[PDB]
């Protein structure tokens, strides 16, 4: 019977994957680390980093514990803190959604939100107001997750021994996604001291980050990656930083939830398709332990739902089956398959009356047709653009009076209704918006700005 | 003790104008005829034609009166054809206001709409309609108002007359909007067979219609002008068909009304702006009797309403007073002078997450802004503009999740939000959009779009 | 020809109505007086009083006219005094609209406006701040048309000689609407000062004024009626003040200008109604000169249009033709005839999720039905309605879990979706809502709020 | 090296509840069962059941298994059948939300969802379209977890060993909910057979379940709770099903995670409350061990919510701190602390006005107040209520024309706007809504609707 239920952090199984590693490839084990009871790899260090503050004697009982938090370490340091009985209070970028700050609440943890995409080093990113809290609160101990030496000794200690003793002293490689720093420096450097140097430390980082040897970049897989050196990440340890894209780890993510039973998050992906490339140069007789640090139960609606995995230009393909039944037809179908009278004007109404029925139907674009019966057989006069209709009309070479007839540009080229979204991408490639011509009438002009606000919903 | 209010129509008064005319110029008469029971001056022509479908047995009692109406000969026909108890029943272009054609059902007439803007001779226009029901109906009698010489026989009977005798045989002139034409040829007519050719007869036509020589052209003032010649307007009679603008007719109806106490329409201030030009090459003991041919009480709402004068490139000043107390700054007050906090993005946001603020609040354009606190001072980093984006999009010119900092154009000038909002058209003549720099920081952005909306409501 | 515009006021025609008085009844000779330039009858007391003003040297020249308009007042002074040249200044109730007031405007009168519904005699009513404004500016002469002698002495100047020899000394009666008191009582007193006693002077009120014994009321008519004993009315003159409603007036009004080709107003129809009556006990041989003050075309949106003549439950009929050609489903067709899936809720469901879809769509009642397929055959288990559960969720007598089958009330009733809206008035005047049973299938709930909401703009 | 992720299902830890528990009682050993691969506890029986359909032969290879899935079972079952590779298909009731059958899909699971809330036994409801399935689609085998008895007998092989072992054969009691009914009976009767009859089973089950001694529920806590006698719980294991209300279960749950570190759902409040209740009776030396049957992190929008946990009358406090923060005046400030103004009507205005207003503003109560300034003391004239004028108008006890005043109720009662929201509550759990009068001025009208609506949301 455990004391306290963090007591179980540790000892997580290895299991191993035998569907997504090809054919004629070394043996794969994947080290799922989602079963500690916090729910990710963090709670680790977390017990090891708590454990520093009460024999270092630096975190006085009864003392507070303030840090600029992910989502991750929060939820260890909550449910650890709340064993000992410290007060937690963190300080978060309003990045986070709701359902990760409400979890770290729930653990009893006070979080205070700051604005983010302001410089760290000013007074409104969470580094600064971490320091402030750091200062004003008494009994205070910031854990400082990137530069505590105790972060990495806490891996060394219990996950090399754990990687080292499932296998019996046999792996040839130790790919782990490295974020960071810890995992792979208090991993490898054990497999190191036990193997001499044997197992090859390998250290997946998403696509342009600084280990990769790149700049900056705004990151989206959650954790992994960074624009500075962390003071605890001693880079002689990993002897290949294989960087990979983020569309890649995400589809390698949906694929491992889908061919191995496995809710595992970006990272994981990460580190999986890292292996997965680095078992290639292994041939038979590798045995390759990935370390998928998350569990992918947070991310159920960022990287497994369609919608928002399409509006970053991802998604190869649909969770359920066929890819793209939806047609450029239902674009149209806003209002609920009710393809509204073709917003239209004549060859003969005045420049301000089209600008008025532009604005008054919300539209930007609009076929000027011979009759205002919409029946018209593809013999559309022209196309008003309520850009160049403003434009000529603010430069005196228009007067508002003055006959749409006079300042009306080319039609606008066609496109079936029922053809598909991705056929009407490929189109609006080249041109700025198109009407879809159904069953020879028109029945409205789908635009890069709809079709793009359509795929980000649906 | 009249019989029938029918009764009244002629005999109208003959006021002159003294304060819109300028010194040392000859006498200006302006014969005011929006005194009849009617309204207008088509009742004139509308007793005559009844009468004659009465003596030439063309329109047998109980018979049935079509006609495609312009709003004033359908208030005289059907005054009149009420009185004999003929059933009127008009087919008017859905361009006629509410008011006008439910005055015209007031009366007793039976109004059926069609669409317009498509050809005069298919059947949708409602000269085609208008024939169709000649045909349907029994005893139908078309009158037919543009090739009908009763109509200029009934001015030469009843207006050429009160002309001749109001004035004691001395008119050098006769001004009158040329429009259908029969004012100007039966009136003209009479005045040379009674004054040899003294009376020059002189006629009005707005700014390039088919009479003063240019092409066809979309027609504000309601009434004056056409796109083909009629059969009842001998051109052999108007001696100079003096041309005038539309800005111009509107302003002089505005001011005739505050400056003589005449609530004139439109083609009304054309034929006095008429007068007053050709009163120049007439000098002392010139009487230059201008024919008023309406009652502006109609256009209450069209030319005496700033919003609507303001929308078509008109008003040159307020009806009331003082000129544009409007500023750039109410433009943004359209939630009730809650300017909106600046939506922003900042250099590290991704494109599609710019995108998706811009879709979100509507707006097209918006600053990146180095600190989320709307406090900047005048160091944005940059414009996002939601074309431009959309564009670098669908070109594969920039990834979905690439840095918005990369994909952002140069910054957009700015102006006060404290200067009047003539500045504010005189800047975006040159630029698409600009921000407010209101006291220091920003406070939004100004759009040729956002500026063009607001003219036409405030 | 005449001077100014401001000359041709007076003489008025006297046209007869041989339509709307019964057979075999005396003659009504409607005096039409909306011929006059400023459009209305009030311009005679205008000029009378105007002239006052310079004889008695209480208006020096240069001086500003201050006076609480009407609309009709308002129009006769403006059209007058800028002959004369005088600035006017006028302080509105914002009950006018915007049409009569611009009117007011483009005669170059200076409209300010202040609350109204405010008691006269504090600083918010019109009152109070024209005197505020009389003492402020300097010249200023409030004409004040309700204490004014010269008022009633035009009429008896110029509308009784005019009413005495247009019928050459022969007139039985003479029938007059009473308002502010200045045509009833300058007319009747010549009248009777020239006949000895013989012309019965009658004064039409509407129903529920002071002069009709009554008392305050909410007026309708713009014009006549009044809370308050005028000091110019002599209530000696007036020898029968048959009061007449105001539907009836209205409607008079309407079949006027439908039968007598006259556009007339509100109170031109009350004085025709009084006429029509008193023209009863006098037998054949009588002579009634009905006294029409106004022309109907600033009415045009408010009595000859079917929405808000139904609104203020009038509307005997419809201007153009058949009665009541909507019908109940008619109500449900807000979307364009697109009945709104008949939200619903089952026995089982929650209270609050039955309140929670109220709110979410907006409805206020809701069939309970055993099947979420909207095809039910009339066997709906229940209704609720917002409000009673919103009271047996506040009063404790319901939790908010509790299933919704313990708290419904029983079925509304059912009407057919083809009746007309007439039907569905007669059968909400005894319940709260009922749905309507479209062949079958219930397909939505009509309530007496959206009822009596339709009626209002269709 | 586990083979499959399927094979660490078992063998979960068993920690002890340390603070829940009053001092001076027995042990409670939380049998924490959230550490399974799948997530819950149905991973047993799941695996169990599988493996019949191997041995029994009845579910040949390639094979597609068909079940009406509730959400934890899905999990489990998709989980194993993709180690084996058998097509899975569900059929869900739209109950469930988008997450948890985007888990149940991302599992590689096919979800086709069908209505829910009609009867079990028709066409409509999942029960006879799983039925369906089974019979089209070929190799199905629906496992029918209510009447299978590998249910329990996986619990009897694998879950009773573990708590007799983790314990050392020193067990008073075994506490557990009862849904279906596998977890007890399949523990029960082997703790019994094992320890003669010490150790004795308890159940708790939802206030007001069948296994309750009640009748039929809306049930929230899900899992737990049925509405018949499942095949395959056996009545004579548990020696006392002591029920459980809802609001204690979550708030036990709460207070769990609070207090713990444990994120367990609904159902393990439910077996922890009825624990804790049951180690009352059993003195020092009892040792309870609990089953806790899921993780509480498919929940965290649903009971660690303060939002929904306020909407069904539930929340005694929020998870952060201080209680009601939120005064009357906020519930005012829905366009971000901008009370629109104060909607209201005069003693002279028109029934119909009023009605007018009411419609225009949403609003269904508005004070008549004596003065358009909205600054009246406390001396509001009356109160108008929507529904009262509807009521009166459509039963002809006032005509649309007639005025306001009457027809006006009595003032609505009033509350400060520094109050709490509580207070409001309490209030208006006497009348139907109240103005908040702050600082002297009325500044609005709170109502029920209105209340409960913003409690709902925030
Ligand atoms: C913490 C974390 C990692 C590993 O970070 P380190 O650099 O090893 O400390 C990987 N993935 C995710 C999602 C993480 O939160
Ligand atoms: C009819 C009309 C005229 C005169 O038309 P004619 O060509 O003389 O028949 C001028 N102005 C308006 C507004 C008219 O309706
Ligand atoms: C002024 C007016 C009257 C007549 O008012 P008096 O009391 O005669 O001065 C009648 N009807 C209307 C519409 C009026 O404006
Ligand atoms: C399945 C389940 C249980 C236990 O159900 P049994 O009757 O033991 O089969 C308890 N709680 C939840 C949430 C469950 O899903």
């Amino acid at each position: 019977i455990a004391q306290h239920i963090s007591e179980l952090i540790g000892g997580t199984p290895l299991v191993r994957l035998n569907s997504v590693v090809p054919d004629g490839a070394g043996t794969v084990a994947a080290k799922v680390e989602y079963l500690n009871p916090g729910g990710s790899s963090k709670d680790r260090i977390a017990v090891k980093m708590i454990e520093a503050a009460e024999a270092s004697g630096q975190l006085k009982p009864g003392g507070t514990i303030v840090e600029p938090t992910s989502g991750n370490t929060g939820v260890g340091l909550a449910l650890v803190a709340q064993r000992r009985g410290y007060k937690c209070v963190f300080v978060c970028p309003d990045k986070v959604s709701e359902d990760k700050r409400n979890v770290l609440i729930a653990y009893g943890a006070e979080v205070v939100v700051c604005p983010t995409a302001v410089p760290p080093h000013d007074p409104a990113s969470y580094y600064s107001v971490s320091d402030r809290l750091v200062r004003d609160i008494d009994g205070a101990w910031k854990p400082d997750q990137y530069a505590n030496p105790e972060g990495p000794a806490s891996h060394y200690v219990t996950t090399g021994p754990e990687i080292w003793a499932d296998t019996e002293g046999k792996v040839t490689h130790f790919v782990a996604g490295i974020g960071t720093g810890g995992t792979i420096t208090g991993a490898g450097r054990y497999l190191k001291e036990v193997s001499g140097g044997r197992v090859r430390i390998v250290g997946a980082d998403p696509e342009g980050s600084v280990y990769s040897g790149g700049a900056g970049r705004p990151y989206l897989v959650e954790g992994v990656g960074e624009d500075f050196w962390p003071a605890a990440y001693d880079p002689s340890v990993p002897d290949e930083i294989i960087a990979v894209s983020d569309s890649d780890s995400f589809d390698m993510t949906r694929r491992l939830a889908r061919e191995e039973a496995m809710l595992v998050g970006g990272s994981c992906g990460m580190a999986v398709v890292a292996a997965l490339k680095v078992a290639e140069e292994a041939g038979p007789d590798a045995l390759i332990v990935v370390l998928l640090p998350d569990g992918g139960r947070g991310y159920m609606s960022k990287i497994f739902n369609d919608a928002w995995m399409s509006s970053y230009g991802f998604l190869r393909s649909r969770l359920d089956g066929s890819t793209e039944q939806s047609t450029v037809g239902d674009v149209l179908r806003r209002k609920s398959g009710a393809l509204p009278a073709l917003v239209h004007t004549h060859p003969s109404e005045t420049v301000r009356d089209a600008i008025g029925i532009l604005r008054e139907y919300g539209v930007s674009q609009m076929p000027v047709v011979g009759a205002e019966p919409p029946v018209m057989a593809g013999e559309v006069a022209g196309s008003v653009s309520e850009r160049e209709l403003l434009s000529a009309v603010f430069e005196g070479r228009a007067k508002l009076a003055d006959a749409v007839s006079a300042h009306m540009s080319p039609p606008l080229r066609m496109i079936g209704a029922g053809e598909l979204v991705s056929a009407a991408g490929k189109a609006l490639r080249d041109w700025d918006a198109l009407m879809v011509v159904e069953e020879g009438k028109p029945v409205g002009v789908i635009t890069r700005y709809d079709l793009l606000g359509f795929l980000s919903e649906g």
